């Protein structure tokens, strides 16, 4: 029933490092979806939590890691099949560990929040391959860069089909 949620920035296949937590930027007609959004647990990989410097407040923070955890305020798992079982009861998980969590949750993963970023440099990883057939684009928004939007983007939300 869990609502599975890839969330990523991406510059064609390569993934964004984001200044920001959670790695969006969401069109003005779906901001209200944000509050919706602050309830759930987020799961990501050891690295990408030291680049963020502490959890994400107000919600449970599972991270992956095969090292001892270094911060109370999180839940530490081995693995992605024990992350998922530390989101109990939650409607949606949202995945943003790097290119490997992407991978590994992919299967189970019934939702992808894209924002594909113009104009700007991808990080040393890639997302996965997805099959084209098995996903649908249920909604897209395009943005031009103006004085508000330093980069043109444009946000997709996937579903399973
Ligand atoms: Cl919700
Ligand atoms: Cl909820
Ligand atoms: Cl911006």
């Amino acid at each position: 029933a869990m609502i599975i949620s890839l969330i990523a920035a991406l510059a064609a296949d390569r993934v964004i490092g984001m200044e920001n937590a959670m790695p969006w930027h969401l069109p003005a007609d779906l901001a209200w979806f944000k509050r919706n959004t602050l309830n759930k647990p987020v799961i990501m990989g050891r690295k990408t939590f030291e680049s963020i410097g502490r959890p994400l407040p107000g919600r449970l923070n599972i991270v992956i890691s095969s090292q001892p955890g270094t911060d109370e305020r999180v839940t530490w798992a081995a693995s992605i099949e024990e992350a998922l079982a530390f989101a109990g009861n939650a409607e949606e998980v949202m995945v943003m560990g790097g290119g490997r969590v992407y991978k590994q949750f992919l299967d189970r993963a019934n939702r992808m929040y894209l924002t594909h970023i113009d104009a700007e440099v991808g990080g040393d990883t890639h997302f996965p391959d997805y099959e084209p057939d098995e996903w649908e684009s249920v909604f897209s928004e395009f943005h031009d860069a103006d004085e508000a939007n330093s980069h043109s983007y444009c946000f997709e939300i996937l579903e399973r089909r």
